[PDB]
DNA sequence: TTGTGTTTTATTGCCTCC
DNA sequence: GGAGGCAATAAAACACAA
């Protein structure tokens, strides 16, 4: 049945924090995380994936807030 | 409630690396 | 010799007003 899984406050918790360590997570690391956080690697890889677009999302943002002042 | 908007998983499909 | 990137999209989940 299920569509789409809600991760714990815990798993993103260490996503987000290993997401400040670096924007794109390496192949070993990704590996550790899945298997420490009970996720498959390809549910981290989209996680990143998803990330990084919320941060291009967040960013054009800030830059359309900061060239409206002055 | 119901409608209305935004966020969170997850896929699809196409591109680029030698 | 296939991984890893992005964009665009879908729908569940949330938030919350009216």
């Amino acid at each position: 049945d299920k569509y789409r899984v809600v991760y714990t406050d815990h798993q993103r918790l260490e996503l987000e924090k290993e997401f400040h360590y670096s924007r794109y997570i390496t192949i070993r690391r990704k590996a550790e995380l899945a298997a420490t956080l009970g996720l498959s690697e390809r549910q981290v890889k989209i996680w990143f994936q998803n990330r990084r677009a919320k941060e291009r999302k967040i960013n054009k943002k800030k830059l359309q807030q900061q060239q409206q002042q002055q």
